[PDB]
């Protein structure tokens, strides 16, 4: 590893995603190859989240990638924001299509015409569908792997309900599942809140979100979104059902949509990665333990070399029995010192070393990836203390990252102390009037980069006392709003 | 119920089964179809089995970009020349025209192999075994048909690079065997292992192996899977090179393979086992293996007793889950039991379980097989054992009827007219073939020329399907092809296909 996180963050980031064998670059700007090491993280996320939403009655499906032009322009506010970043197909080989078709940036306009066909009676609701797929948002801002790419993987869940109390319940339920993905899996603390009128999803009523903080850059980044579309889409796609009471009074469904992307993997790297490679939380770590034989010299006993090789295979059989994910690295054309840095750069939480002097003494060495501690453990307590170190790494990664979040999430009441603490690489919660105009004025003023609205926190730090005005002086403060430079 | 009959009009029957089973919803873009949860669950079942198997082989999952530059796509000359007119091109983002059009992957050889070249610096980096589950686009000239032939479809593509041709060739047959297990052991569909002729092989590879399946209602075969040996045609173009320690200083090119399987699998399953009552799911891939419906709930039964009948249904549900049987308990109060029976018959659930009030105190229940309609009354105590035996027998007899259907419809002919007569009877034929491409086109036109079909069946000529690894009869020495102008090389399976 070359660069350092505190110095050049961008070059440290490009070095660790490639040398951990997560990312490979592509001759199309904004598109990055997910190599198996990275994809396994997305699979661990997918296995967790797929299991949790199917308890809620959501089923998996797959809708088409191509959107017709008529369907795209069905609702005018949704198509207004997404119009510039829609990639259009106009040709099949050398023959031009009669009408251009669009690659989905999101599937609201693809799925809901089918929702209208499937909802004939009251008994056809609720409809709860989810798909794992790729999406294209052609962003001409500078792309960055995982965090902001031209094409990314995600899940998008779309639900339709007869009542508003139903949709309101699911919006918060999905958001809590997104927080578990970041906190219980990726060991990343998040802030749950509500988007402002300026940053809310175009075509919905309100947008709940979770925000994460990247200390190395001082910038915040959105982790997940759970939108309440209300009736905005069902009115344009005619997802109707008869009212059980008044016959002939149409009722529009209440809808939600929610999405989680592979940016999770980038935020994992930017938060936990250090200057000696990736750091994987054990909950999503593809390989939790790697066993590496040590001390094998050219003149070593070939009979004992078989015995030392056998002892490494004895540890993996035991750790597999305790459902600890472990791979034994016995490749005979790589030095034991090369395997050290290889799995270090990859982020494996625990390295297990086996040497002749330790094998004969019924002992082995455990090397934690996060802190670098080396501990000699007897051969009997392998299934216990290694398991204990794994969740200790999980909690050490989380408490140290929450302590970073608590230090950099402070309160400010006027734009004097707001501009000061913002330029120190921290995010602040300021009294906000909620107007889309004052929101742009802050971002224009705080650049003299800028700071956007992140979320209106469900639980802010300080209780807004009556009489406190905004930072604009012309309007009262409606709520404390978390602000900061964002990705 | 179902209106169209599979034996009369197959197209309407297919369109009705895939919709009334809630598998397919249509879209406003031609050739693209919505995979509803009932169909998608099948694909996740195929995905779970095939993924566990290729990982035994050392293959790992990943995801490459769907966009291809024009230069990378055109590196292998004969590869792009075959796919060029069916590649979708992105030419503008919003209202802003792109300086250089980019392409949507019809397959990922040209996307991945620039990275393979970068990853292969020495012989220690080989082999490379990568696979991905993703979507591709093929804007084909043919008539689209849900599952079987769509403009966008879901699939898996595995791409492996080896240092020697022996290592690659072994993988080709290993994977083809897995595809055959997917069809024969999961979908209960018999298949024929063989290799494509020179005309039908993958453009850019050395040879193509394939599993061909047969659809008796249409008399047409369909390709279920391919496992290509690309040889070195791509590594010579993409510079996937290494230095063998035995041959000093000389550039060695990697031997590569690529293999694919698509969501066509679901349409073949539909076409083979479906009947005039709807879909028929093989129990190994059924989203729901057993559905439990409470019957006999009259308006005279008290709320206390009605809660006791639903509690017994849930008890049957919990017992079947403990023995790893995928079970749904349809306890909906807004649908009558008669609608529930037709609902789960159209969707193909292998076993319907009926629990009534008189049956509850009698300590018995009813099981109804979807494949035959046979009703059996089983004792409450022997439920976990009997139902598992029924599910297993359903899977066997589905495959057993399909295998006998294949046996009777796959015969051998040695003259051009006897091949013709058997071809127009709704069968596929193994004939002695000279192998050359120009003779296969002759067969394609001549069989379509001298075709005697029923009033309504359109003109369709026979094409190559595969050169079977184990043909029906040994080719006689000196035996000549069905054209009579060239010596025959092997028995080739011919017939009309999708
Ligand atoms: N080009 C991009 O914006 C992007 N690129 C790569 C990965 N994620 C991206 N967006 C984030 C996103 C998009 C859609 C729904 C939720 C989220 C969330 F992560 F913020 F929650
Ligand atoms: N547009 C199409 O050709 C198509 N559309 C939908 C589904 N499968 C399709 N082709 C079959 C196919 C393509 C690529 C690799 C293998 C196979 C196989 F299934 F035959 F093995
Ligand atoms: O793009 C979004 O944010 C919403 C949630 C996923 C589907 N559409
Ligand atoms: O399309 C094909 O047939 C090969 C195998 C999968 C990738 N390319
Ligand atoms: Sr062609
Ligand atoms: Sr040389
Ligand atoms: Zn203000
Ligand atoms: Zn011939």
């Amino acid at each position: 590893l070359e660069a350092k996180k505190e110095e050049n963050l961008a070059d440290w980031y490009s070095q660790v995603i490639t040398k951990s064998e997560m990312i490979e670059y592509h001759d199309i700007s904004g598109c990055y190859i997910l190599r198996p090491w990275a994809y396994a993280i997305w699979e661990a996320i997918k296995d967790f989240f797929d299991a949790e939403i199917k308890k809620l009655g959501v089923e998996n499906c797959y809708f088409p990638m191509f959107v017709s032009q008529s369907a795209l322009e069905k609702e005018k506010t949704h198509v207004a924001d997404f119009a510039p970043e829609v990639a259009w197909v106009t040709r099949s080989g050398k023959t031009e299509l009669a009408e251009p078709i669009a690659i989905r940036p999101t599937s609201e306009t693809v799925m809901y015409p089918a929702y209208a066909k499937w909802v004939q009676s009251h008994r056809d609701l609720p409809i709860k569908l989810n798909q794992w797929c790729n999406v294209v948002r052609w962003e001409f801002k500078h792309p960055q792997p995982f965090l902001r790419t031209r094409e990314f993987l995600w899940q998008e869940g779309h639900s339709a309900f007869a009542t508003m109390e139903e949709a309101a319940e699911e919006v918060l339920q999905i958001l809590d599942l997104y927080a578990q993905v970041y906190e219980e899996l990726l060991a990343i603390p998040v802030v749950k809140g509500r988007k402002t009128e300026k940053e809310k999803f175009a075509g919905g009523d309100y947008t709940t979100t979770i925000e994460a903080f990247i200390s190395a850059s001082g910038r915040a980044i959105q982790g997940g979104t759970s939108h309440h579309l209300g009736q905005n889409f069902s009115k344009m796609f005619e997802i109707v059902f008869e009212d059980p009471k008044i016959p002939g009074e149409k009722q529009f469904a209440y809808q939600n949509s929610w999405g989680l992307t592979t940016r999770t993997i980038g935020v994992m790297t930017m938060v936990h990665g250090d200057n000696m490679g990736l750091v994987l939380p054990p909950r999503v770590a593809c390989v939790q333990v790697v066993i590496i034989p040590c001390g094998i010299t050219n003149a070593l006993s070939e009979e004992d070399k078989e015995a030392l090789i056998a002892k490494c295979n004895d540890y993996r059989r035991r750790l597999l029995s305790v459902n600890i994910r472990v791979r034994a690295d016995l490749r005979d054309n790589y030095s034991p010192g090369w395997k050290f840095n290889h799995w270090e750069l990859k982020g494996v939480p625990i390295r297990l070393e086996v040497g002749p002097r330790d094998m004969k003494s019924c002992q082995f060495v455990a090397v934690r990836r996060d802190t670098g501690e080396k501990l000699t453990v007897a051969e009997n307590e392998a299934e216990t203390k290694l398991q204990a170190i794994l969740e200790d790494i999980q909690v050490t990664l989380f408490t140290r990252a929450s302590e970073d979040l608590k230090t950099h999430m402070v309160v400010a009441n006027t734009m004097e102390d707001f501009q000061k603490i913002l330029d120190s690489g921290k995010i602040v919660q300021i009294p906000f009037c909620g107007e889309i105009d004052c929101e742009d004025w802050i971002k224009k003023t705080t650049a003299r980069m800028g700071a956007k609205s992140l979320c209106i926190p469900f639980k802010p730090l300080c209780e807004l006392q009556p009489g406190a005005k905004c930072v604009c002086g012309k309007n009262p403060a409606k709520y404390y709003t978390l602000f900061g430079r964002s990705y």
